[PDB]
């Protein structure tokens, strides 16, 4: 089962806006050894999945399941994309090359206008890999798509028989706390992505969580799930909190893709390098004001 | 004294004929205290129509509130926010007048603050109308479109307004509603969480109690959640949030605001709190028999 | 027949914040003599009319009422509020003091579910003033009610008989165009609300137009009219660019009712006085900024 | 060589399958020519379900455009935008190598772009593999969410990209469009217009011509609506917009997206557009049986 923490992996580049791949052996080691990490979402929005093309997609998710073989316990790859048939060549693809998993964005350019349709296209994704095991990607800020997901998981095995679980960005705790109260019986990932808020997903049933964060933040949130799992609630929030203090800190100052990757860099000491446009590379003013909080937190 | 634990938004009761019905708010004050152990309540907000009202309606209603509420009430809390500043004012005045024991104002949302200072002296005069009474900021963007987070506005609000005591916070954000606890340790605030239905989430982020229209009707399945978290038994704390959460996640599906809500409660107190006043539309006779239900297949109503 | 330009008019103030009702007979003549406004529209966004008690805006309903007597063709005030009762008490008065006509917005705390509750509530104002011409202020942006006006106008009449049209905040000229086409046998005023763009709902039919820059600009925005009604479309469109030059350098900057009331009081000379909170007064930079900007124009 | 008046955003034909209908294409080239008046096309836009199609379906369809409207179609313009940079520059690139007469890109939306500098710096890039062909800015913030204004974007962009030849501008903020106009009068740029239920809003407005759905069926009568005004005869011309906007606002009503788009193009045409691609759904029967009579009733058939 796909449980704990789950980093939403950075695609490192070079200079010259390439992928660096040269780099993903020495990411996935220090993802198991310093942030006690061991399960990574590939080319979400971490990982610039949809700035990267087809080949692209497919030549990185070779690197990470090879590199992760025998060191991470589970490899999902993100194969969302606008067209259905890429996201099928990417779905048929992760199951070729051994993933764990693959994960679905709803389409958010002409967006499904029911649930019924949104299926439809989750469905013909998932049976392009029709052994592999298959996770909805919730993110109506992105997708703008208003379906709840309690709802969209409502008799979604007889449509799509790997549906495995929900990735769930969204705040709204009764939808989430839903899906888990409503699915009992499913052994469904019901893992939450709002890194900034975990306990609250944790308290309402969360079984893992995929972020961002845990990249650079992995031992402290893990401390977090710890005590949480010791029922030490007071002690679980005193690590929640020091997460925000971080989080709400660099939220302020600006803070997407183009920063998880200047703050990785910084943490970790391997390269990510520039983000691709449309994004534009991090300011020196925000990777010191970073450096500095994180410091003054103990994160570094 | 301290604000705390489960404040019921209370509903306006009216007559068929739209005006406010008085004569049974002492009635329903009672109901509340023995029947659902609710001892605040927090009047004229949305559940309450409270902009709805004029504001001689408002005073009148007020008043009643603040005199059945007397010592059966730990706190009879007003909400005197409006559009107009001039109303908002004597709205506060008022409240000191009668004696409630604070007042809450929301964002003026017809004309928005540009900014988290601006909204402060909006907030900081309608305040010093009222300069013996604890102040609350009512928080819910949903409504006003206000985009100013919690947080940002408390972060040394009392030398602004030093009557400030705390935050109804009717919202999901969580990193704005933990970090507005985090924050601000030393100030002895009352951090109310407003989202009745993952209420047990904000718990675990701090809050120091509740304020929703749910109280009114599920008020004693709410304090054994609050209690069963008070004694650390955390999965039965989950077994009671999830129970409330199958009835508001029913009732959401159906479209479910303020108007239903005062038809639950007369449902389920059998205190007639009568129609809404438009714009709002008095709920089906489908929603209520839907609702009933619901309710007792849960066991929060008898069959 | 209300035509042609209406102003939105400020709600001048004394530096304590109470209603400086002494200028409001410069501030009428100012509109008839240099603006060539021969209408007004009362306590809209404007005049801060949701920040007057009601009180205050009898008082200065009487009072602008009594000010344009034999000078202003049309005197319309604004009486919506979210209270109906108090929506009520401001109808009945606009029609005790004879006010030409009352619009009413939707309220907008709690929305209207429906168009017919929306029309339920409208009918309960309309009906307090019950042989007062009664115009819809349509105002998306601001109420969040997402009903098209055309289907609210829709059979109006059987429900509210003193419809006499609207004001139509919106950019949506497909809506707009069909208020108008829609409802060609009931004599409606179809009033355009977006000034920036007044000349493109000009052409799709609008009667008039109700905003704030006529207040300054008007003696331009009636060159404009006049051009679009004598079919120098040409000309009409330089005139509309000379508008928008000005109107797209404050929006930029930051523009709203209190650099509205900033920018009048520069152009006119009458002293408007502060806005109320949770308004602001405009700041030297942005009042600095417009003032060098209309002489660029020749407005100033 | 100017890029004006009707634009048809050209529909994708395709099979019972999903499958590209490539054969159809030059028949579709002739309706537009001879039956509608539209003498160019925007390949590949929304109404062509552009990014619901793979890169190589984009190249293959874009060269069935491209060579069935040589000597025919004044321009062909090819949608290259795309999530992706390096999709994007394959497909400029390969517009270029085809003979098409220009291109457009449209903002990319997974990643919003910060700033308009950051815009241009993702748009300069495509164009620059394309660097002899016309550039078009697609803006349609109701489908991408960028909150970054056009005629901030036009300001000083031809230092940037020196191909930009204009705007297909599909929003109703006509304070933003009318200062695109007004803000680049030297420019020679295409001012196209993208809302076609409100043309004649635009045209007073200084719009240059018209991209858009509605052209490949209502493209004869909108042609009327244009010339009319440009024969000042404007009591005409919004006599012909109303007749459009009461069809227009009958399919609106209804749900009128791409779907009905190309089953509405099937009806009048008589060339079959097929279904559309998830996560589109079919037209119903009951909206093209309903739209059928909608035109009859307003003599468009």
């Amino acid at each position: 089962k796909l449980q704990g923490l789950v980093a939403a992996t950075i695609t490192p580049m070079t200079e010259n806006g390439e992928i660096n791949f040269s780099v993903i052996g020495q990411y996935v080691d220090y993802l198991v050894k310093e942030q006690g990490v061991k399960n990574i979402f590939v080319n979400g929005t971490t990982g610039e999945g949809l700035s990267l093309s087809v080949s692209e997609r497919r030549q990185v998710a070779e690197e990470w399941v090879t590199k992760g073989k025998d060191k991470l316990d589970q490899v999902i790859i993100h194969v969302g994309a606008l067209s259905l048939k890429e996201s099928q060549e990417l779905a048929q693809h992760a199951a070729e090359i051994g993933a764990d998993g693959i994960a679905v964005i709803a389409p958010f350019f002409l967006k499904p206008w029911t649930k019924d349709i949104l299926i439809n296209f989750l469905k013909e994704v998932a049976a392009a890999a029709p052994a592999l095991p298959f996770y909805y990607y919730h993110i109506p800020a992105l997708t703008g798509v208003k379906i709840r997901a309690e709802e969209l998981l409502d008799g979604i095995l007889d449509k799509i028989p790997t549906f495995q679980g929900l990735k769930f960005s969204d705040t709204d705790l009764l939808d989430f706390g839903q899906c888990v109260d409503q699915n009992r019986q499913q052994q469904f990932a019901f893992l939450f992505g709002v890194d900034e808020q975990l306990l609250s997903a944790l308290v309402m049933g969360a079984t893992g969580a995929v972020g961002s964060t845990y990249n650079y933040l992995g031992k402290k949130t893990n401390q977090m799930l710890e005590a949480f799992e010791q029922k030490d609630f007071s002690l679980a929030l005193n690590y929640q909190f020091c997460i925000q203090r971080f989080i709400n800190f660099v939220v302020k100052l600006g803070f997407g893709v183009s920063q998880t990757k200047a703050i990785m860099t910084l943490v970790s000491g391997i390269p990510m390098g520039p983000p691709r446009l449309p994004l534009q590379k991090a300011s020196r003013e925000f990777t010191d004001s970073a450096e500095a909080k994180l410091k003054s937190l103990d994160f570094l």
